[PDB]
């Protein structure tokens, strides 16, 4: 029941752009990525912590590394909910500053933080054997 | 009354488009028809902003990130007699300040331009309503 307190903890359910590229044509892509988090580039360079709350189709097909996709992630950062192309997800870990700004957004939004149980159950559910 | 020219920033803010709204709309049909005649709070450098009317939408040479998407579009923007093209990434999400609004009126009057009426504002606002 302990709320997430450390970047290391939330990193257990962080998806890189690499993983997202590898998975983006898989049949259960939405089920897999929903409830995970990303380090998302939001433009100039600023990155944020965001939860994936769903997958949508984008207006345009675009290049993602070695493939092409029209998938977009529905991303939540506190009250902020927007669709982002997969191309803007970072391969790097959350910085401590990014993680702390996110916790502030959560509390200021009156949104309950994920628990370590919720994080561990999600991490386990999508392990690839 | 609706025949009066605009005189308050609250009135002009009825047709102000946020950067987030521009991002949401930028790849939908009739984007230029929708946004033309709206206003933006445009960032012009150091941070300073201007009130500007959108007079059209153009292609630019720079493909850039606009939130969750990519675009090369530019806004043709007018502030009194000053007309320029700006990337949409420079539009502010914040409301016009009273000083920005007053500076814009000063530019309009200097130029000999007349301000929109409340009727014109209301008609534009009603035409951009999301349902």
């Amino acid at each position: 029941s302990q709320p997430v307190s450390l970047p290391e903890e939330l990193n257990r359910v962080r998806l890189s752009r690499h993983k997202l590229e590898r998975w983006c044509h898989m049949p259960f892509f939405a089920k897999t990525v929903t409830g995970c988090f990303v380090r998302i580039g939001i433009g100039n360079p600023v990155y944020r912590v965001a939860e994936i709350t769903g997958v949508v189709e984008t207006a345009k097909v675009y290049q993602l590394g070695g493939t092409r996709t029209n998938k977009g992630l529905q991303l939540r950062h506190g009250n902020d909910q927007r669709v982002f192309r997969l191309e803007f997800v970072s391969n790097q870990e959350f910085t401590e500053s990014e993680f702390m700004k996110w916790k502030e957004a959560m509390f200021s939004a009156g949104m309950q933080l994920p628990t370590l149980d919720e994080i561990n159950k999600k991490e386990l559910s999508i392990k690839e054997a």
